[PDB]
């Protein structure tokens, strides 16, 4: 389904890649996006699909597009136009210098502090979550382990009931994976009628989670808006249940099949950190992107006012100019190149979350259950959008070789 070529466009630069579905997918979707990196690709292409934009594919570029938010805003960050266009999450949405004080209430409900402070029921909730499903033999990781520890930390932290979960996991869903149920707009929108009383009730009764922080804050020397808050609680929610969601299945996908890499780190568990860097980049999973200010020749290429660029934050660590043999694990490398929670002024604001999530997921599952599977004959799907993901993730193992704690 291919847009017409923009006469400023040259033909030797098309490269019709669908983001929303490559046509490499079955092979994994890192290894589906890594197409765009073979020796026939240039540096930077224009797709026909998806009504058409541009994509770079190699980390120097990516890097430095996020860098300069002069030619490469935020104003309309996906790719099709239409969400594009409808998309308003703060601080997402907005360039330098405006979204800084925005960024700063951002930091204040997931950042560092906040972690370092909720770590023991993350330390809590995992160990119950994996010792209740130790004694069984299998489970399927996705809705067992995946969804709801990262989901109930969040709803923790956002105060917010669990039998909300369902509906809100859906609608995040729908802005990442479309399903074409409904448009980019239609679930922000449902999004917000959630979120729209309970910002109300906590701007008239403040609590101490961070909706209540967020919508209670300061900036430019003033309340925020009842409107920014709900831009920025929406952009939460997106952030808190659908990124680690989906990378901790791919990371537990490759430790089912990789006996030597669970043992390095229950031998060594000083190299947990390091292990989650490495699984971070070679499971690197968002792709997002910029539109263009003005008329721009970038690394030779004739850009246009209002092109769409996409600039996958996933292709950075994985491109061989960055690491050698990339589709390689290697817990050892010497440094670990990725740009898996983005680059510049928009770089994950809950990035040391997430961290913490992965590594005490794998010194805990691999202490209870070092020795597991991928159920016999189980075709494991991934799926591509803004944010990809594994559809389900069946896991086996022998109770006999498990450990309570
Ligand atoms: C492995 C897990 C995660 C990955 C790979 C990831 C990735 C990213 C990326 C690539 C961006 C930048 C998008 C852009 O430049 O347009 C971003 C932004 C953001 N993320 Fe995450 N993220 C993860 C976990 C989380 C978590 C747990 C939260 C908690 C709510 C969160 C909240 C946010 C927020 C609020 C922003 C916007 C920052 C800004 O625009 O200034 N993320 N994330
Ligand atoms: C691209 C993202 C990962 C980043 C945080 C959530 C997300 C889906 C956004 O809308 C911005
Ligand atoms: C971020 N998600
Ligand atoms: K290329
Ligand atoms: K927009």
């Amino acid at each position: 389904n291919l847009a017409p070529l923009p006469p400023h466009v040259p033909e030797h630069l098309v490269f019709d890649f669908d983001m929303y579905n490559p046509s490499n997918l079955s092979a994994g979707v890192q290894e589906a996006w890594a197409v765009l990196q073979e020796s026939n690709v240039p540096d930077l292409v224009w797709t026909r699909c998806n009504g058409g934009h541009w994509i770079a594919t190699r980390g120097q570029l990516i890097r430095e597009a996020y860098e300069d938010y002069r030619h490469f805003s935020s104003e309309c960050p996906f790719i099709p136009r239409e969400a594009g266009e409808a998309y308003d999450f703060i601080p997402t949405s907005m360039d330098p210098p405006e979204q800084r004080q925005f960024r700063a209430l951002a930091n204040q409900v997931v950042g560092m502090p906040v972690v370092d402070k909720l770590e023991n029921r993350i330390q809590e909730l995992a160990c119950s979550l994996i010792e209740s499903l130790r004694p069984q033999g299998q489970c399927n990781f996705t809705e067992d382990y995946a969804e709801p520890f990262p989901i109930r930390i969040f709803m923790l932290l956002a105060g917010l009931p669990e039998e909300d979960i369902p509906h809100l996991g859906y609608l995040t869903d729908q802005m990442t994976r479309p399903d074409g149920s409904m448009t980019f707009a239609e679930a922000k929108e449902a999004l917000y009628d959630y979120l729209i009383p309970i910002i109300e009730q906590r701007r008239q009764k403040p609590g101490t989670d961070a909706i209540s922080i967020v919508a209670n804050g300061q900036v430019n020397g003033r309340p925020i808006t009842s409107d920014e808050a709900k831009r920025m609680c929406g952009l939460l929610l997106v952030g808190g249940l659908d990124t680690v969601v989906n990378f901790l299945s791919f990371s537990m996908e490759f430790l089912a099949k990789s006996p030597e890499h669970r043992q390095e780190l229950i031998e060594r568990p000083e190299r947990i950190p390091a292990a989650c860097e490495e699984l971070l980049r070679r499971f690197s999973l968002v792709a997002d992107g910029r539109i263009l200010t003005s008329d721009y020749e970038f690394h030779g290429v004739q850009l246009k006012k209002g092109d769409q660029i996409l600039l996958p934050q996933m292709l950075s660590g994985l491109d061989e100019r960055e690491n050698a043999a990339p589709m390689h694990v290697d817990f050892s490398r010497q440094k670990v190149s990725h740009t898996t929670f983005g680059h510049g002024s928009h770089l994950c604001a809950g990035q040391h979350l997430a961290r913490r999530e992965i590594i005490v997921t794998l010194k805990e599952w691999l202490t209870r259950i070092p020795d597991f599977s991928i159920a016999p004959g189980a075709q494991i799907q991934h799926k591509s959008g803004i944010v990809s993901g594994v559809q389900a993730l069946p896991l086996v193992w022998d109770p006999a070789t498990t450990k309570a704690v």
